[PDB]
């Protein structure tokens, strides 16, 4: 009911000479900072898997796999390249009820250990955002994990709307 506004795109950089090619593969979801995204102690949030991979016509195919009710849930998605390059918008947004917005756009990565990704959406008309600190593997250096503390905040997030989940083996080190 009561949201963070989304901040306007100026303030989210883009990775410049994206290389589609290189982002492929599985990255573990090491950070989440965003509007609906609540800092829980009761159960921490387990840290989950997405798995980008390019196809033909040069979209992604992007398979998620977290760790729930003692099962592996997927769940995938359709990148569609946007007005340049490392910005994308969902493919098949029909199939979604209630959606009628969705932007991707990867702020900064080195394609071998890290990745931040900015994630905006409208769905039954209220506007959410996220930013994903990603890794190539489970774990990420303080001056990183500083780096995407800092550019949360930067977009208005404050400490509690910004988790980084717990490493798990369940699913995600397929
Ligand atoms: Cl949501
Ligand atoms: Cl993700
Ligand atoms: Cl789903
Ligand atoms: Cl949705
Ligand atoms: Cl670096
Ligand atoms: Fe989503
Ligand atoms: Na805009
Ligand atoms: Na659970």
């Amino acid at each position: 009911s009561d949201l963070i506004p989304a901040p306007p795109l100026s303030k989210v950089p883009l990775q410049q000479n994206f290389q589609d090619n290189q982002f492929q593969g599985k990255w573990y979801v090491v950070g989440l900072a965003g509007n609906a995204i609540l800092r829980e102690d009761k159960d921490p949030q387990k840290m989950y898997a997405t798995i980008y991979e390019l196809k033909e016509d040069k979209s992604y195919n992007v398979t998620s796999v977290l760790f729930r009710k003692k099962k592996c849930d997927y769940w995938i998605r359709t990148f569609v390249p946007g007005s340049q390059p490392g910005e994308f918008t969902l493919g098949n947004i029909k199939s979604y009820p209630g959606l009628t917005s969705y932007l991707v756009r990867v702020v900064s990565t080195n394609y071998n250990q890290h990745a931040m990704v900015f994630f905006k959406k409208v769905s039954q008309n209220r506007e959410y955002f996220k930013i994903t600190l990603y890794g190539r593997t489970k774990e990420l250096t303080s001056e990183l994990k500083e780096n995407f503390i800092r550019f949360s905040k930067s977009l208005g997030l404050p400490e509690n709307h910004i988790v980084f989940p717990v490493p798990i083996d369940q699913c995600i080190d397929g």
